[PDB]
């Protein structure tokens, strides 16, 4: 039930048990608060979707037992209670986009996918840097300043890291690079980056690197020639060291030229 005009106060009857329900789509309707009696009616619920609504206040404790896909994007919500996800030990793909959010209250250790773009995050919360099983993270279009290095992440299964439309001064990677050897995507567009550290050559599994739209980079390092898996590499609106975009320069032979330059630089 996902495009109707379901008015606020969508309280469920506490006298009915529906353990068969698995997916409960309540998105886009009108909701101002999360349904009150979820934990006593739809006990075996798996996916709860509430995007596009107008949920405002701090959410209910939500002690439902078997969440796997939670979606609270496109709301008008300021902050979450400190015990929001404490009693949902199987959450995997929490996502909260287009929300006036600031901090993350103790995500469960079973989290895998986490999308948090279009939120007013002054700095990346510490609760994300100690998730033991995180796989992808998307915090684009936020006003964060410092990106922590790969020795502060406590997770060996990073695969995507999207941070476009930010203002990150540095791309600190010389600390311990090999921990991010699993990373497949890395988007640093629209940031204030001036130079790429040479240690980016260690991330041998990179598949989609984006550092375009910086207006201050003006250079690439020679170590990037070891990033054989790259197939796309945007160079939109920034002046490089050579004239390009005549008939080729399709982001695959440029890395070949970079590797050859790394072989001998005369």
């Amino acid at each position: 039930v996902s495009r109707n005009d379901i008015g606020p106060s969508v309280v469920l009857d506490p006298t009915v048990k529906c353990p068969t329900l698995k997916q409960f789509n309540l998105s886009y309707n009108q909701l101002s608060f999360v349904p009150e009696n979820l934990t006593d009616v739809v006990e075996k619920l798996e996916q709860l979707i509430l995007e596009g609504n107008k949920i405002s206040g701090i959410c209910s404790p939500l002690r439902l037992k078997e969440l796997k896909i939670l979606n609270l994007s496109k709301n008008h919500i300021s902050s979450l209670s400190e015990n929001f996800l404490e009693a949902c030990p199987k959450v995997e793909s929490f996502s909260a986009r287009m929300n006036f959010l600031a901090a993350m209250p103790f995500l469960p250790p079973s989290m895998t996918i986490l999308k948090l773009s279009q939120n007013k995050f002054s700095c990346i919360p510490e609760a994300i840097l100690n998730l033991p099983h995180l796989r992808s993270l998307d915090m684009s279009s936020n006003d964060i300043q410092y990106l922590p290095g790969p020795a502060h992440w406590k997770s060996l299964n990073l695969r995507e890291l999207l941070f476009s439309h930010n203002q990150i001064s540095i791309l600190d990677l010389s600390e311990k690079a090999y921990l991010w050897s699993r990373v497949e995507k890395l988007h640093l567009s629209h940031n204030k980056l001036k130079e790429i550290p040479p240690e980016i050559g260690c991330l041998e599994n990179l598949t989609s690197l984006d550092v375009s739209y910086n207006l201050e980079l003006r250079s690439f390092p020679n170590e990037m020639g070891k990033l054989s898996k790259i197939w796309d590499l945007p160079l939109d609106e920034l002046h490089l060291n050579f004239d390009f975009k005549h008939i080729g320069c399709k982001a695959k032979d440029i890395i070949r030229f970079l590797q050859q330059r790394l072989k001998k630089a005369v």
